[PDB]
């Protein structure tokens, strides 16, 4: 029989987006999706409804909260800085989503962040925690074994990994100082960031995560065992078609290079450099002397990519280089043949979509424990793209480090380059195999049926 299932995703585009695509697929299955989402959101997320009388779009509006600026609803409206006041907005929507769950009655309600199963057990709803960050990342920050250190918890301790943790991986000193206070920062209604997701994950009826058992299994099992409920995979939540052709704009200019010549390089919707890296990353990309399109936001202090470029930039790389500021069809761009190498900040849902592409991947994650354990679960476990070098206390790059990857991967006699081609071809047909995202759908929903029965 078929679920009513209702979708709650933290109010960012890399979450509105996979659980959209993941809408689709359940929609393909009989499914009913009740698609929660900000207002003005709605309009910008309608190109991924492919199942429109299976998908509807409830409207949310965002509240206001001392400091949230004025009209805005995702995080790609506010700094970094300001996304617990977001999340303070998430928490006070509590209103209107008692509301939608009164009228709607789905089964279940996959959610972010708000630690909702209180509402829903007592409307006889089955709450699910749906991640599509890494599980790797929960597992190395939000186990049980880094909360009952509370305060405690140092750098020193967050070089190790939690006991049972059931991978090896290394972090810099400048990233575990980073998990160590962030970790303890208000993230929305007064409530620090690794209590929040922990509450979740104590909370909830049961967890879910975008992956599949080849490569996020590990990461599922520690976490079933560990917080003792089900801990489910949907599968690699592969990128769903849209309904809207690549802009003739870009798909003009990509096709005037040759095949696999240009390096595209996006940092997200969210993140802005600090102008001394901007102008690294800018130059370094410039040093390899191919084509490139940077998807970049003006860096911190600045308005306009013209007035933050390095002096001369525009002059010298001609038509060969484009820095861009506007959202584009990243996913389209990287299908198109004249992309031989895409350098990413590791966003879970970019590192998706470069898998499944035949770009070399360069990876460049920003000051973030998802993107940082992406990177190094991609350049060191799986070893499909090669990472920029940081320095080990200042977390900085040089144009230089930037330059090397780069040269490395698009190199055809390098050996390191052929190394992460081969790899990544061997990971794009996993994730591509015809049965692998069917199989772990079917299980992901044989599963969903157990848990509202
Ligand atoms: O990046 C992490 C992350 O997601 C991001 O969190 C950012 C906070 O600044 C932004 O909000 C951003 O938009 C969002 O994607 C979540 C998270 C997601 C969904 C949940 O339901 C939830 O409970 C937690 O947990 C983390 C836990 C870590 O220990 C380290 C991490 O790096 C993350
Ligand atoms: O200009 C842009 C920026 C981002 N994206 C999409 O937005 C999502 C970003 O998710 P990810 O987890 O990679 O990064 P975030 O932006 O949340 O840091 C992905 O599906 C990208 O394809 C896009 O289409 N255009």
């Amino acid at each position: 029989s078929s679920l009513h299932i209702a979708m709650f995703p933290w109010f960012a585009m890399g979450h509105l987006i996979p659980y959209l695509h993941l809408s689709n697929k359940l929609a393909k299955r009989g499914h009913k999706i009740s698609f929660f989402t900000p207002k003005k959101t709605q309009t910008k997320l309608e190109q991924f409804n492919l199942y429109p009388n299976l998908i509807t779009f409830y409207p949310l509006n965002v509240p206001h909260v001392d400091g949230l600026p004025f009209g805005a609803e995702t995080t790609s409206d506010v700094a970094i800085s300001l996304g617990p006041i977001l999340m303070t907005a998430m928490d006070q929507t509590q209103n209107q989503i008692e509301l939608l769950l009164t009228q709607l009655k789905p089964q279940i309600i996959f959610f972010d962040f708000v630690f909702l199963p209180k509402i829903t057990q007592r409307l006889g709803i089955k709450s699910f925690l749906y991640f599509i960050i890494n599980p790797a990342t929960i597992s190395y920050t939000t186990s049980p074994p880094r909360m009952f250190e509370a305060e405690n918890l140092t750098e020193v301790d967050l070089m190790k990994p939690p006991k049972g943790y059931p991978t090896s991986f290394n972090l810099q000193s400048h990233e575990a100082k980073h998990l160590a206070s962030t970790r303890k920062i208000e993230f929305g209604s007064g409530i620090p960031f690794s209590v929040r997701s922990y509450n979740c994950l104590s909370l909830t009826d049961a967890i879910g995560f975008k992956g599949c058992r080849e490569i996020e299994g590990p990461y599922v099992d520690y976490l079933q065992e560990q917080f003792g409920k089900p801990v489910l995979l949907s599968g690699p939540v592969l990128p769903e078609q849209s309904k809207t052709a690549l802009d003739e704009k870009w798909g003009s200019w990509l096709g005037g290079f040759k095949d696999g010549s240009l390096v595209y390089c996006a940092l997200g919707s969210e993140l802005k450099l600090k102008q001394d890296q901007f102008h690294e990353l800018l130059l370094g990309l410039e040093l390899t002397g191919f084509p490139f399109l940077a998807i970049l936001k003006p860096p911190v202090g600045f308005e306009t990519i013209e007035d933050a470029l390095p002096e001369g930039f525009k002059e010298r790389v001609k038509e060969k280089g484009i820095v861009h500021s506007g959202w584009i069809q990243q996913q389209l761009i990287l299908e198109h043949p004249s992309v031989g190498c895409f350098v990413t900040h590791c966003g879970a849902g970019s590192i998706t979509e470069g898998l499944v592409n035949n770009c070399q991947m360069v990876l460049l994650p920003q000051l973030n424990g998802d993107y940082i354990i992406n990177a190094r679960i991609m350049g060191r476990h799986l070893k499909v793209g090669v990472e920029v070098k940081k320095g080990e206390e200042d977390g900085l790059f040089t144009k230089e480090s930037v330059y090397e990857a780069v040269k490395i991967v698009m190199d055809d006699e390098n050996e390191i380059g052929r190394e992460v081609r081969s790899n990544h071809t061997k990971v794009r047909n996993l994730l591509l195999r015809h049965d692998l995202e069917s199989s772990c759908l079917d299980t992901f929903c044989e599963k969903l049926q157990e848990l509202v029965s």
